[PDB]
């Protein structure tokens, strides 16, 4: 029968600026290797992308993105779809109005799917789709019969210092009441430690829980491994890349330079998506020697992560949920350069696989300068043995092929389930 | 690249038929092939897009084989229904900020939706409920929003009553007057010529985003027919009305708390009018009026809630003087148009209380009789009408039933709708 | 340093009273000068501050002397009673986003008020209406926060009934679900065994985070007393009974979309009891429970706005076999217990469901009959009564009406707050 | 009999970045006269200040500011009181939950203020408190019946090329209905533009406009005339080139709703040989230092100056001009000062076409009139250079006389309050 995957996205197509986009970008990338997949059991497979209206102003705005996305999925009958968000299309976030409007024009797509085709599952993302189930199902009729909803990428929680807003927490709660309520709202969690605290935080039962875990295109020219000549033409000790920390969002660079106060010859080297004026004072305050790049290019990221010059990669972020950034320093690594260290927090642990792949570390400026001292005091043939158990975890645990099918079959097989009853 | 779609938005008229905005879907659907042929000759390729919010089928007035019907009717000529989520249960269709806003969001989808898969769109949505659509698609669709023209109609909240309206009715209305002055391709479309110049001089619309949506009958509808007098006298017979008497009919919602529909004035009036017997048809039964009649000792005819075949039948007797339009401020009444008619060839001539578009629809005196709002002046515009000469009765009832043909056509007004939303797109472009 | 203030923040029980939360009201005014007293012991002076919505003259239950009762019975003890803008008509008593969002904002508002000019606050908030004030209040104000524990009562948005609650109730009660894990002033007020395990279950609520506010009677007021035999007979003469049959009695409101009131089981169960003679009272008349009745062929009396001191002689005679509560997922009925209470020298014992915090009051049969909500079961149940022992039936009274003195006096349960509150108060600092 | 005046404002007290700031400033200050003037008019008056609560990190927050206001008001009679908005308190703004809160708890405050006064005049500013007036109205009863509600500080209108947000739209359309429809909510304009403006919008009646017109105290020192000595002291340190004559702006930092208009100096400059742009920002703005260099302009770019240097700049006679560029201002009160301080020596005012800006320079009497771009900007800067020293001394005197015939803000708030009361007798 005629199987819809309608993808409910904040950005990927008009606008590309994080995460999501990532996601959707390897998501297309895999449609082909889907749709073959689960031709062979027995479904075609048409792929609907939802992504609010963005304006051309916006950050990360491209025409041709959003031309070759929209050509892509028409080519193999499926469409893109900007949706309405009752905003300005600056911002692919909001508060209540731009959540409201948007979770109701992507229930709109997903019922709009639904009576066209025999079966959908609606995959939707972030506090600003969080409401889509609960609006389907509540309302669909017959229609949201045919409708599986996967909510992934985030619940609101008490892990961070930082208090999510009125209209997250509201969003957020309405779908945990609908994954608790209805057979057909399942939570896609991206990683072990958001698996174990969305089922603690929200009473989610474990039949309600499907895997959307973080992953990465490892077979993507991007991740291929580099000669030093190529190494040092690029680059013309302790590795740290991401955005620019921020009030909910506390990635620990100022925890390596602290902690580089007191590691001889270790030299933070961090790349942060825009300048970072405070991180450049916080070394200053040290006198730490640290290197403060801006919009590094990822082929320049992964020749520093792979020289032999660069003995760890750091991720101190406060509580990832699923960051794919070790995953990928380990993957470019896989035969020369950093080790991860990884902190305590958010699925960081389970990627170096709580000391087997990598070093786990406190977020303490102290437990941090320990770390990398831990990975120095490492022999030659440790750094061999835990380079290569990091590269054959990513290789089974965080392929992006492979975690998407996961989720595809996870979500036909529950489709099937509760058509049963 | 002619390719035109209509993209209505009413909260009822597919699954749910409960009220006005369900009669004007099914007669526009009526006129739709017509519509087709018209606007061809203009050089469009019309297709009519209906959205309606999701119902759920226990709801007041579902009826599963007429959503049937309209879908099938609007695909069979390359159109569409579609339902339309509205963050609601689907038990009734209004709401408050929820229902409104979401009704907004997925109607101004559709809207978009439709742009993207034709060469224009007049979008005419109806209601508060859809009162945001206008500002959502045309302050976030680009250029999908360049190829539409807004005509939002049936109504926005205003002063004349004593019912003061939810804040979710005034700031959706509101809302979508901003968006008139802000935006050319944002008309109100204003059902009357009293609607036209209360929006302008309320809502400071400007004239060029006042576009007509007149309010009108379906004239040829076999429930308009002409009745002979043995059928007249049939229907009639069962109604309880006295062997002598000229009646004053009057028919509509039970007068409310806001809606004061004016039967109170016809009963004290008849106080002083021998031979007068009014005839009043309420939705529900009336205790408190028939507890005035009884006061004033006027033996008014109380009936309860009757089919139009035997308002009609009323209204053509040759035993009717006139039938009685006295509320407050109606915006659009389509009642007095429907007596006009029916008395096209016998009955009734019309009595207009002077507030709302009472006046327009009786030519201000010429079609049908005029009068203020109290006792005293009801009892004299009765008596006007029975001084009328049997020729001055003959020429008041052929004007009024050629002011319907000319005026209250449905089929004529919808078409007026159309042009005008076309000429007005071709003009902002 | 020892100004304590609660802040009781309620739907109704001044302006209104109609149900659960103002019974609620009027049973803690009268405990308020024992609560002083005992807090005085724990070195507290109290005030009492109420916030009740602002409610039309025009709303049910509006009753001006009640009002002005409440507001000095609080004046004359340094309190003040305080109606709340709730950006509504004054009408509902409940309502949607915009209603439970202004409420709880000046819900709110008074809180922190109140804390300004006091040393701590207890926060007593009920009902989804105010389910935003405890974090509304912990998330903007500041050290006036700090002087402030939460007590949230009387719901949370669950799964055990066949009605889906409305988006604003999940949403509000998610919110108060994330303000209690979140801190450690936000408490939740379980009402029930029933509730306390369902909200830490479903909202993975902590443990330190639940203080007991469990619903109980007043077991001390005139309306519980025990009736002479003459005072019985003489009362139920006048309601209809059969001269023959055992009586098994049930009241409360009318069953509604929502609440499912099982009234309808035991009248399809009495099919199968003969000798048993339902005896119902709704809060209005209800035709469909005597259509059901005559459908089954079940002779029963139905009765409407029946005063206690009637119910109470009803539920005393030793003609009454049962009283029957069939709710689908009462969270704290007292009705049971009010049963229990009277009936503790003569008349029925309690049946009831195997649904929320009824098991528990009933003591999982040892105080009452237990039974699954089907007619079979539910006649299973009257047979058992019946097939029951004269000791297993004196047992079973004597053990009603100790569970009620034990786990359901208000005096003590309301006192099991206060407690609760002000040492958990002590534990945040 | 017991008067209340409840200013319903979104900061002023913990907060003050910008124009309610002002205005609460100056209104607390004519405190003491504002009731010796209602006094004589038989009226008890006491101030009743509310204002959404904000958490010490706020931009602007003090917490000896708000010690100060809450006990100036007590020691009165008076109270300040924090209102809960439903938001974190690190912004005095929001979106539809935090006027919907801000407005509930503002309109809690008038009703629990009229229960103890007999009349009330609740003057709400600003979308955020906008629906106080439909909330107190339709559910207060007779609370209500003792309020009149003077709605002021701005509606969204069509002037800007930045669209308001829905939540303003809504917001304003409220409170206009409810301008309509109650004989006791006016809207209170702060300048001739938006006088007619609203009225036009709107359809505001006649009788439902009061006026709230800005002005600014003009007796306070901070407005007093500086020596050469103290002004060449004070602008010592603002890095001021030895050569050039300075053309003045200040203000905050332009915004995607805020067109400023200071670019428009800038490319002006690349024409005005001898011309430097001063341009006090609130928070430093490397946009314009960008804008600067592209267009190879020296201007000096300061931020968060005081208004003591900013006057002194302004007086100094290096200074040619202030000039005022905002693409609709509706009631700025930055040119008055600019006026009032060079009343003996500095600037003349440059004004754009648009908002109340002609209002402020009398239509070019009391200063230059230029349109919004950059050629008309560098044709009013030279306009300025060309007039005569006696044209340049009747018009610094034109000026002056404007501030103190039309912006006095002591006669100004005399004028709301003595409207409010006439139409409190009125309603009556």
């Amino acid at each position: 029968r005629a199987l819809a995957f309608v993808w409910l996205m904040v950005e990927g197509a008009q606008v590309a600026a994080g995460g999501v986009a990532g996601y959707v970008r390897n998501l297309l990338d895999e449609q082909d290797a889907l749709r073959d997949h689960l031709a062979e059991r027995g479904w075609s497979v048409e792929f609907v992308l939802g992504e609010p209206f963005y304006d051309p102003g916006a950050p990360g705005y491209d025409e041709e993105r959003w031309r070759r996305v929209r050509e892509h999925l028409a080519a193999r009958g499926g469409r893109a779809v900007r949706l309405v968000s009752d905003s300005d299309g600056l911002d692919g976030w909001g508060e209540e109005r731009f959540f409201h409007a948007l979770s109701a024009t992507g229930a709109q797509l997903v019922l709009d799917t639904a009576e066209r085709c025999d079966a959908v599952v609606a995959v939707s993302g972030t506090s600003a789709f969080a409401r889509v189930p609960g609006m389907v199902q509540r309302q669909g009729g017959e229609l949201a019969a045919k409708v599986l909803h996967v909510h992934t990428f985030g619940l609101a929680t008490h892990d961070t210092a930082h208090v999510p807003s009125p209209a997250e927490i509201a969003a957020d709660g309405d779908v945990a009441f609908w994954t608790r309520q209805s057979d057909r709202v399942s939570v896609g969690y991206i990683s072990r430690y958001t698996a174990e605290l969305y089922a603690r935080t929200y009473a989610i039962p474990a039949a309600a829980l499907l895997p959307n875990r973080s992953a990465i295109p490892r077979h993507a020219p991007r991740f291929g491994v580099l000669t030093e000549e190529r190494i040092n033409e690029r680059i013309a000790f302790v590795v740290m890349w991401g955005r620019n920390s921020a009030p909910g969002l506390d990635k620990g660079y100022h925890l390596l330079l602290e902690a580089a106060r007191d590691l001889p010859g270790v030299v933070p080297v961090i790349a942060t998506r825009r300048p970072d004026p405070g991180l450049r004072r916080l070394a200053d305050r040290y006198a730490v020697p640290a290197v403060l790049l801006d919009d590094q290019p990822f082929t320049h990221l992964s020749a520093l992560l792979q020289s032999p010059r660069t003995l760890a990669a750091a991720f101190l972020g406060e509580a990832e949920p699923g960051a794919v950034s070790p995953m990928e320093a380990m993957w470019v690594a896989r035969e020369s350069g950093a080790l991860v260290i990884a902190a305590d927090t958010g699925n960081l642990p389970e990627v170096v696989d709580d000391g087997a792949a990598g070093i786990v570390t406190r977020r303490t400026a102290a437990d941090v300068a320990d770390a990398v001292r831990r990975v120095r005091k490492l022999t030659a043939d440790e750094r061999r043995r835990m380079r290569a158990a990091a590269a054959a975890r990513v290789r089974a645990r965080f392929d992006f092929a492979a975690n998407v099918r996961e989720l595809a079959d996870a979500a036909v097989d529950r489709l099937a389930e509760v058509s049963k009853l």
